[PDB]
């Protein structure tokens, strides 16, 4: 009979213990009540399974040869145009994509391995849309273009912009429309340490670090402006980011 194999994306597939006359393995899977079935030339659970929803939408589950990745697709009833695609990759990142009546991407939600998310909605043919990053404790809102995602926090005359390039690189900037040189904030970005250093009146005031854990930390310089003091504090609420910009 069969062997159960654990899949990425909280799924299971049952694979036949031995092969058929063609050398092939039977695959069976239930996905949210829908029975899928398939045949594979490998013995490990990898391969393609198919089924059809009660509304006649076609479904396909594709499991990569190394079991690292699953793709779950729903199609219109003639199987030609995508309706939804959910891809869990070997680093457990999820991409959940919705398509327009013409099967072109309209919405994409990325869930990172740590549970933080990028939510892109109202995606248009040029790759532009609306964006939101959902972090632990707070959300950042902005826009998407084919160049970059730009999330924005505003506080007084100060605008902080977090940019995620098309390839995933982060960079951050600060603009202040204050003209009083005593009080106007400016900032320099170090992409090497992923640190935004803020300055007021030729004195460093604080370092904002945009971490590889998708957190933001704040650490103040001493009253001189010369050197850091105390220790970095993790932002836990959008107000604490706003405070850092005061």
């Amino acid at each position: 009979n069969s062997v159960s194999v654990d899949l990425p994306g909280s799924m299971k597939v049952l694979v036949s213990k031995s092969s058929n006359a063609d050398g092939k393995y039977d695959l069976i899977a239930t996905v949210d009540a829908l029975e899928l079935s398939g045949t594979s030339d490998k013995n490990n659970g990898s391969g393609v399974l198919e089924g059809v929803k009660a509304d006649a939408s076609k479904v396909k589950l594709t499991i990569s040869d190394d079991l690292g990745q699953t793709t779950l697709e729903v199609f219109k009833s003639d199987g030609s145009t995508l309706v939804s695609k959910k891809v869990t990759s070997k680093d457990k990142v999820l991409g959940d994509v919705k398509f327009n009546e013409k099967g072109e991407v309209s919405e994409k939600i990325i869930t990172r391995a740590d549970g933080t998310r990028l939510e892109y909605t109202g995606i248009k043919s040029d790759g532009s849309g609306k964006a939101k990053e959902v972090l632990k404790g707070y959300v950042l809102e902005g826009t998407l273009t084919a160049e970059k995602t730009t999330l924005v926090v505003k506080e007084g005359t100060v605008t902080l912009s977090k940019n995620i390039s098309k390839s995933g690189a982060v960079s951050v900037e600060l603009n202040d429309t204050d003209s009083s040189a005593a009080t106007k904030k400016t900032a320099a970005w170090n992409s090497g340490t992923s640190t935004l250093t803020i300055t007021v009146n030729s004195k460093k005031t604080k370092d904002l670090v945009f971490t590889s854990s998708n957190t933001i930390t704040v650490q103040q310089y001493d009253s001189n402006g010369t050197s850091l003091e105390g220790s970095a504090v993790e932002i836990t609420k959008l107000d604490e980011i706003k405070n850092a910009l005061k």
